[PDB]
């Protein structure tokens, strides 16, 4: 049992395709466009 932090809490909303953060999710959401591109995938649980 080790014990560190991996996704524990940290950047949930924060951007990290780049490392970027904002003030307010609202802009971040629009900075998300320069990460544009597609990600097809159908459900899956377990
Ligand atoms: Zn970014």
């Amino acid at each position: 049992g080790s014990s560190g932090s991996s996704g524990t809490g940290g950047k949930p909303y924060q951007c990290n395709e780049c490392g970027k953060a904002f003030s307010q999710t609202s802009k971040l959401a629009r900075h998300q466009r320069v990460h544009t591109g597609e990600k097809p995938s159908g459900p899956s649980s377990g």
